[PDB]
């Protein structure tokens, strides 16, 4: 069978070369009778459209965020709680617990997807054209966002004017006007460029940013045992490498953009004031799996059961 799988990120993207690099040894492993053919750079349609074309099984397989997965399934909001993870080490340990793995279990149904296990890319961070030295010069800054809704509640609670937009339309709206500020992680800010029209960096590490190996529900149904097993394996192995990528690269794209001629700043919890709790008061009834997910975390960090 020759598979589809669908991203929404660009061709240097880690979740790129994981799914090309899944895609080879699918190839391998199954002695040519699989193919994975890789379809990047949203050209598939956007992420809601390729949720929609697995569950159809249209679509065979994605890497996706499961920012996504959230407006369709709203316990995903869980791992977006503000500060949940204090850095990239400790979001990997608490992407692997069996807290999180066990989550996965509600998607054949909830949303027709097999997920395979969790990635992530990098936590999330604030460009901005103007000064920002306090949460109040937030307020009323159109303000790029992912499109999901744990996000947009936490800009609406620091009252900044959130904005959803896909990536491919982000340089261009920084450099135009069409937004004042960003919600982005490093490597993109990166890989995009959008420091060129950013005044200030806030590295401000506020939120963590999962991904999630999908197969259509259908399309695995249709596999062999032999197959469910070996496929299903394989893609949790290449989820699974994002989380040493960015544990690796994170500080090393951080530092690059101290390199750019730009007002340079780390930020902590504190900056965001109130929002945080207020974000805690929404989620509370969207979220059943919220304070399990915070114990996991808890429980990580005080045995410290990752690289710190």
């Amino acid at each position: 069978k020759e598979f589809r799988l669908g991203l929404i990120t660009p061709s240097p993207h880690t979740w790129t070369k994981a799914a090309e690099a899944f895609g080879a040894e699918l190839s391998e492993k199954s002695g040519g009778a699989h193919s994975v053919s890789v379809f990047p750079a949203r050209q598939l349609g956007n992420e809601a459209q390729m949720l929609q074309q697995l569950q159809t099984g249209a679509l065979d397989m994605a890497f996706m965020t499961v920012a996504e997965v959230s407006n369709r399934v709203p316990n995903m909001g869980a791992f977006y709680a503000p500060y949940l993870a204090g850095d990239i080490n400790h979001a990997a340990a608490i992407l692997r617990s069996d807290t999180a793995r066990g989550m996965l279990a509600v998607l054949p149904q909830e949303a027709g997807v097999v997920g395979v296990g969790f990635g992530s890319a990098g936590m999330r961070q604030i460009l901005s054209r103007g000064a920002v030295n306090s949460a109040a010069d937030l307020s009323g800054l159109k303000l790029r966002i992912t499109p999901f809704d744990p996000i947009l509640d936490f800009y609406n609670a620091l009252g900044a004017a959130p904005t959803p937009m896909p990536l491919p339309a982000v340089y261009d709206a920084l450099a135009n006007g069409q937004v004042d500020a960003i919600d982005m992680d490093v490597e993109l800010i990166n890989v995009l460029k959008c420091h060129e029209h950013a005044d200030t960096i806030l590295i401000s590490n506020h939120m963590m940013f999962p991904m999630v190996g999908l197969i259509s529900a259908r399309v695995y149904a249709g596999m062999s045992d032999a197959d469910k097993a070996m496929i299903s394996e394989l893609m949790a192995k290449h989820v699974d490498s994002t989380l040493d990528v960015y544990m690796v690269k994170e500080p090393e794209w951080t530092d690059a953009l101290t390199k750019v001629g730009k007002t340079f700043k780390r930020v902590d919890q504190s900056f965001f004031g109130d929002a945080i709790a207020q974000w805690e008061t929404i989620w509370a009834d969207k979220a059943p799996s919220l304070p399990e997910l915070r114990k996991t975390a808890a429980d990580l960090q005080a045995e410290n059961l990752y690289f710190q």
